[PDB]
């Protein structure tokens, strides 16, 4: 196994202030190898976004720093998958699958280039980026994080876990005398019109900002726009958002991968 | 430049932050790039420091690893009394009363000669961090280790000087059997079989000597009492015999 060592802007500092958010992302070398091995290949790997209520930080990041880290490879509904591995015992119902389940898996095609079936993998070099994202961020309410309720969501690529959102005012589904149709549908309505910003001077960090007759950020934590922000590896294109869908999922990230 | 993060290895389990009776020996692993000024070539050198020695009451575990390993560090040179040394900085704010110096600090020194090689040590030399690993090593259950109220108080204590150049070793209370005018009984007891002990280094560890001691003379503290210390890795075996006694702090935020 391979141990990272670390970036960011992280302020431990700030361990005891609860509503201080950290996208966390390993950012690896691989070398791929019966013909001649390539070394050298970079590639993004999102871990989760957490506040730090949801777990104490010092622990999360020491666990983090100190774990070996392999990659395997596995194939799941016929799809192409990569798995990084986290040596030894998990922690248990930490909000982070890494610690938690002990591994991560990504689809292949978002971490390998896809010139690459006949290929083998591993981890020549390994970078844990810690960021703390902007004070703007939207993010869940405690209990609807610790909860087991679905809300509505957009699916920004199929391939990246949908974005849960603020609640939507019910001023925008007036007409609506469906409360479970409501919300979703007043999404749907201006789904496409969102725009996905790269965020600048952060790596594998994407932000879309929501409008404000339509959202309220009364139920969300840190007087402003609502705003959500969520991971994508460094290198994931910009016009590879379009492909997007609404959908109900949960917020709390003991329930949401695979 | 702007500093590098260290990569982890060792024996740590987290898991056990709560149990104050671990303790963890802490060692900076370097490679140091040489350069004469002049010259465009470079060799490459590894390194050992030592950071201290920690039982987990004494500050949180993980803020300590996690600000450790979170830490850009820098190599800097320079004088003091004539003689040569070599600070190692880490970056950026400190945390007040920490045991261990580099965090409590923000800096850590060692004499020259304890770093870089003879033949390096001139002044046609630069030295840059290349590389970066912190070692964590809990210490085995044997260690004897100062009391709490020693460890928190401001008093000195019989400590033995096995090198100049290393901090001096505090031992356990000597016996009233053991002595005789009457607060040198101690510091003379010592002295009297300071040539005697015997440092072996610890297998299956780096950078990490032990001391057993006669029990006949001294009295017991966690999981025969013996003495644990930090000495670089490449230390030779045959530098322990410069000996001294001499009246050390036991609270590690007075060194």
């Amino acid at each position: 196994g391979i141990t990272p060592n670390y970036v960011g802007d992280l302020n431990l500092d700030d361990q005891f202030k609860g509503n201080v958010c950290h996208a966390f992302t390993l950012e690896a070398i691989i070398d791929i190898s019966n013909e001649r091995t390539v070394k050298g290949v970079p590639a993004w790997l999102p871990l989760g976004i957490m506040s730090n209520f949801e777990y104490p930080l010092a622990h999360t990041v020491a666990a983090l720093l100190t774990g070996s880290y392999t990659i395997t490879q596995f194939t799941h509904n016929g799809q192409k998958f990569v798995r990084v591995n986290r040596l030894g015992t998990g922690i248990p119902a930490h909000p982070l699958r890494m610690l938690r389940e002990g591994n991560q898996a990504f689809i292949q095609n978002m971490v390998i280039p896809r010139n690459f079936n006949q290929f083998t993998y591993n981890l020549t070099n390994l970078v844990l980026s810690v960021q703390k994202l902007p004070d703007d961020a939207w993010r869940p309410s405690k209990d609807k994080l610790i909860g087991n309720t679905m809300h509505p969501a957009v699916s920004i690529h199929p391939n990246l876990p949908p974005i849960v959102l603020p609640t939507v005012k019910k001023q925008a589904y007036r007409q609506h005398k469906n409360p479970n149709n409501g919300p979703l549908l007043a999404i749907s309505g201006i789904l496409h019109q969102l725009r996905v910003e790269k965020v600048p001077e952060k790596t594998s960090l994407f932000r879309i900002s929501l409008p404000a007759d339509m959202f309220s950020v009364k139920e969300g934590m840190m007087e402003n726009s609502p705003v959500v922000y969520f991971q994508a590896p460094e290198n994931f294109p910009l016009n590879g958002f379009n492909n997007r869908q609404v959908v109900l999922a949960y917020a709390n990230p003991t329930l949401s991968a695979v």
